[PDB]
């Protein structure tokens, strides 16, 4: 049962395919049109069936050609209103019958951003884009909002005619509007059957950039160039890719390069990854965003988990195979450097949670979660910890790739739970039983906290970090002299990367040795987004002054979940930046992502 859902079950019934037929009205920020949903009965005699939907408006439902009766229960906060449709005749099992729903969505819809021109790179258009997952598919049409159900579909868009659409599918040509000569159409096709949350839908002035033989780039056209350069080895990472997982089966793999205010560093659309402009570092360094959300096509979009309490399945094996990609890209050291800082991250998670906290158990409960709130690195790390400790138990990387490839196998084109995937481990594991008895299986899957065991990692790579971090946090006053630029001589960023996160663990460090550190490193100079995020945290929570502007001005300009919420509560914790950090959200909060704004707000404790 997925309780973040208020729809039928899979059990009851089960959506077979959408046909959407939409029109995107900037002038009233919303999208209208109709929903048609393919709905195969597993049940005998059906007589209704229920929905979800959250802030929509519906004007009708239309079955065998005729307007049906239908009711919206009340709201129940963060999941929406389900929506009641009385059948005209009982269906049989594995009876499929077509709903139509017109529909239209609120300005506020959570799975959408309405961008005006001033808040685009060209100035002259305006730009929607959406994010699904995820549950908030439900705020832009009715469907069974959980990823236990697997559809296909096909789309028709109208948008304004300078304008493009795009949407995680196959582009299937583009016609003007018969009803709107001001419009175009655009039309998709999904052939391969998906989870709802992997809908997406982008329309704005965007133009494209071929860079591989499987991959075109799009974005405005004043990051076209950028884009093109700083994702060139794309076509690379999907063939080491289809080389662990098997065949990549969506045909295209197109990237988007969202603006500023995209809440994810990536997100695994299908047919078209939506990345963050946050990437765009100049020297390609920041690319295991997109060596991981290639990496969702096997583990997420083919094997997807069943509800969102067992997300680490997604998110856990893709981190593994992220991991794998930039290992075979860069070398072996380089992914046990990353492995490391991942266990890195999963440590701060659990510290600011709380050791004991229900959301750092590997499988969660969220009944009465929203999965936004619940939100962290923990199915991330504390899942890539699990797989990356029994890689090592079950004899090393080539073995547990020789699972991972079997698991995909398996399990494509289907959604599952943690208890299916073990007992596949263990008759894949056939010959290593015992091995395998002694996990500590409930520890590792249900308790709170950091794992019971740390994996063996290489610190080839990450000594150096830890040295130089080291040297800082012990240096007195009298030893501030010694440090010089050449200290960062032989630093890759990622290795400057890891020195800040290291120290950033120990901070506040003292006022006079962050200013010492910007006079000899000038950190305030480096725009990668990574390193100035964690410099800016650094030094904010060691309480200098002239960070203020520094880290207001990140937190604004643009809205990567990742660094503006941890950018704004650093802000409000630090005395003498606490009313800006308040005032600065007040201001901006009417025209950030709809998330972004009610998380930052959380986390201010404000409206
Ligand atoms: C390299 C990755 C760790 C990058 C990470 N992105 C992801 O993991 C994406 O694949 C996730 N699909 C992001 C996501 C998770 C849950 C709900 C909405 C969006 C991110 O930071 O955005
Ligand atoms: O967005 C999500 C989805 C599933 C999840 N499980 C735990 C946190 C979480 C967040
Ligand atoms: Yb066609
Ligand atoms: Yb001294
Ligand atoms: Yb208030
Ligand atoms: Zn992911």
């Amino acid at each position: 049962v997925d309780t973040c859902s208020l729809a039928s079950p899979a059990s009851v019934c089960r959506t077979k395919h959408l046909h959407l037929r939409c029109s995107v009205d900037f002038t009233r920020r919303t999208l209208t049109g109709t929903a048609a949903l393919t709905v195969q009965s597993q049940e005998d005699n059906l007589r209704s069936l229920v929905l979800d939907t959250k802030d929509l408006t519906i004007e009708k439902v239309v079955i065998n050609g005729q307007e049906v009766k239908y009711a919206l229960g009340e709201r129940q906060s963060y999941k929406g209103s389900p929506m009641e449709i009385s059948l005209p005749i009982a269906l049989s099992k594995n009876q499929e019958i077509v709903i139509e729903i017109s529909f239209e969505t609120s300005p506020k819809s959570s799975a959408l951003q309405w961008l005006t021109p001033e808040q685009t790179s060209g100035k002259e258009h305006p730009y929607l884009f959406s994010q699904c997952q995820a549950i908030h598919c439900r705020a832009i049409l009715p469907c069974q909002d959980t990823p236990s159900v697997k559809l296909t579909y096909t789309a028709e868009v109208s948008v304004p005619k300078e304008l493009v659409a795009l949407m995680s599918a196959i582009r299937d040509g583009e016609t003007p509007d018969p009803e709107d000569p001001s419009r175009k159409i655009y039309k998709f096709i999904q052939k391969v059957p998906i989870p709802c949350y992997l809908i997406a839908l982008v329309v704005g002035a965007l133009e494209s950039r071929q860079i591989g033989p499987r991959t075109l780039v799009w974005s405005e056209k004043e990051q076209v160039e950028k884009s093109a350069y700083e994702f060139s080895e794309t076509e690379s990472m999907l063939k080491i890719a289809e080389d662990l997982g098997g065949p990549y089966v969506w045909g295209q793999y197109d990237l988007l390069v969202l603006p500023p205010s995209f809440p994810y560093g990536g997100m695994e659309n299908p047919c078209l990854t939506f990345v963050t402009p946050t990437l765009l570092a100049g020297d390609k360094s920041l690319s295991n965003v997109i060596a991981h959300e290639i990496s969702h096509s096997w583990t997420g979009n083919l094997v997807t988990n069943k509800t969102w309490d067992h997300f680490w399945l997604n998110e856990g094996h893709t981190v593994y195979l992220e991991r794998h990609i930039c290992g075979r890209l860069f070398g072996e050291k380089f992914r046990h450097f990353n492995a490391l800082g991942g266990w890195g991250e999963l440590q701060n998670s659990v510290k600011t949670f709380g050791e004991t906290h229900p959301f750092t158990k590997l499988v969660v409960d969220l009944t009465d979660i929203d999965p936004d709130v619940a939100y962290s690195s923990v199915p991330y790390e504390k899942g890539f910890a699990l797989l990356f400790y029994l890689e090592q138990l079950l004899g090393g990387p080539e073995i547990f790739l020789g699972f991972l490839k079997a698991y995909v196998e398996k399990f494509s084109y289907k959604s599952i739970t943690t208890d299916d995937w073990k007992d596949f481990l263990y008759s894949y594991f056939k010959d290593k039983v015992d091995v395998l008895n002694q996990v500590d299986w409930n520890a590792w899957l249900y308790s709170p906290g950091l794992p019971p065991i740390k994996p063996n990692y290489d610190m080839t790579l990450t000594n150096a970090c830890i040295a130089l971090s080291q040297r800082w946090i012990t240096a007195k006053e009298d030893d501030l002299n010694s440090f010089n630029a050449t200290d960062l001589k032989d630093l890759s960023s990622h290795q400057l990367n890891e020195f800040l996160a290291q120290t950033l663990q120990r901070a506040p460090l003292p006022l006079g040795h962050i200013k010492r550190m910007q006079e000899v490193y000038n950190f305030n100079a480096i725009n990668n987004s990574e390193i100035r995020f964690r410099w800016l945290r650094l030094c904010i929570q060691s309480k200098w002054e002239d960070a203020i502007p520094l880290a207001l001005k990140m937190a604004t300009e643009q809205g990567r979940m990742k660094f503006t919420r941890p950018l704004f509560k650093d802000l409000a914790a630090f005395d003498k930046s606490h009313d800006q950090a308040v005032r600065t959200y007040q201001e901006h909060k009417a025209s950030m992502h709809p998330v972004t704004a009610m998380l930052v707000g959380k986390d201010l404790k404000v409206d």
